């Protein structure tokens, strides 16, 4: 299979809310699974992600108590926002919203929104126009 | 520009700290700046990276006392660990580095992998493929 060059993985504190987020409320699908590590390998069109059930062998920056995903966001760059659950909730940090961002060759108007999963991990979609 | 269906962004606690270790450790290159808001947008290779001052318009999950990034690594593809700077004894280094074999889909990945803790904790792992075998 291929790798994509940029993988999140996410150590999940209830990796079975985790994945029913995912899945039913982002899109993910379950690519493959080692399940004995409680690890999944999701994708969604072209993107990846990993989640890992908190447990001996999670790879953790701090200790178990502290919230997970503090000053981080993931952007996921997709052609549309439309299969994702945007309702207006406790999933959403930053509601949809149209913003003009200064980049390197010019303005990229963008359509995005900022979910907060189970764990606190802020996962943005990001739309193009 | 192109941009990456992936890029992390990461709120900095000491921005010139973080961008220091990107840059010199990590061998990112800077490809475009908003000074004003202390945002640094990083790219290596076929990496992108994104980097913000923790300041006002930083999005943030949880407390700024909150340590940064627990629970998620960020797995970086890259043709080899040869550049970067994983010399050891470190408290740059998570994990050292090492040659490991995944179980995935439709085989095996064996892979060399060094996990990074960058200035506020946040987790590197990047990962050389050495093959994979169906
Ligand atoms: C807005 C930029 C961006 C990240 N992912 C994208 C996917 C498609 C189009 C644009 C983007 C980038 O993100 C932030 N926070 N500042 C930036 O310049
Ligand atoms: C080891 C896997 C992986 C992530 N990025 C890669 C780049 C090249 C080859 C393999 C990979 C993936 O990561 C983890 N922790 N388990 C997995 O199956």
């Amino acid at each position: 299979m291929e790798f994509n060059n940029t993988i999140p993985e996410l150590v999940c504190r209830d990796i079975d809310s985790s994945l029913s987020f995912y899945t039913q409320k982002l899109g993910f699908k379950v690519l493959f699974e080692r399940e004995e590590q409680g690890f999944f390998f999701l994708y969604k069109n072209d993107i990846q992600l990993m989640l890992q059930q908190l447990g001996e062998t999670a790879w953790m920056s701090h200790s178990n108590d502290t919230p997970f995903g503090n000053g981080m966001n993931i952007a996921f760059k997709v052609e549309s926002l439309d299969d994702l659950d945007c309702s207006t909730s406790e999933d959403i940090f930053l509601e949809t919203e149209t913003i003009e961002y200064r980049v390197l060759d010019g303005v990229a108007s963008v359509n995005q929104v900022i979910f907060r999963d189970p764990d606190g991990y802020l996962i943005r979609f990001v739309e193009q126009v």
